């Protein structure tokens, strides 16, 4: 059995995790292994379908409730909150606080399993939901200013032309074609 202190004494592991998951308000990745929880750090390369990502896995805490046997094409991850391109300043004059929406936006897209949404360049990107009220209490869903100068300089070199640019009344939950710097993860994951 495992309790918080011996997971977070545990060593980290450079290696691939499956069944990962994403943290919808800080967008980090994380997986179960051990009994432990782990967050994925370092350099992050994961699979097109996003379950399976390499990385210096860091255990944080408890866990919370057919592969081959060689390297397999992935993705590097953007968490795109890293803030190398932080809003409200000069840099980026985006107003950093989130759009609270009271229905979810159309033509947002998908890139690395993240939904964005394109508002003539300024990009945001979907941080889950937060209420307001109680009487009665409604539920907006959060789109927070992208930081990433990373996920900027894909879209300001026309990678996302494909995806980012719908309009109209659509039900399509847009796919980008293009997914991220190509890497590969060594298999098979070590929590399987």
């Amino acid at each position: 059995a495992e309790t918080v202190e011996s997971c977070l004494a545990k060593s980290h592991t450079e290696n691939s995790f499956t069944n990962v998951w994403k943290d919808d308000k800080t967008l980090d990745r994380y997986a179960n292994y051990e009994g432990c929880l782990w967050n994925a750090t370092g350099v992050v390369v994961c699979t097109g379908d996003e379950t399976q990502c390499y990385g210096t896995w860091v255990p944080i805490g408890l866990a919370i409730p057919e592969y081959g046997d060689t390297p397999i094409p992935g993705y590097t991850y953007i968490n795109p909150l890293d803030g190398t391109y932080p809003p409200g300043t000069e840099q980026n004059p985006a107003n950093p606080n989130p759009s609270l929406e009271e229905s979810q936006p159309l033509n947002t897209f998908m890139f690395q399993n993240n939904r964005f949404r394109n508002r003539q360049g300024a990009l945001t990107v979907y941080t889950g939901t937060v209420t307001q009220g109680t009487d009665p209490v409604k539920t907006y869903y959060q789109y927070t200013p992208v930081s990433s100068k990373a996920m900027y300089d894909a879209y300001w070199n026309g990678k996302f032309r494909d995806c980012a640019f719908h309009s109209g009344f659509n039900e399509d939950i847009f796919v980008c074609e293009y997914q991220g710097q190509s890497s590969d993860l060594p298999q098979p994951p070590v929590n399987a």
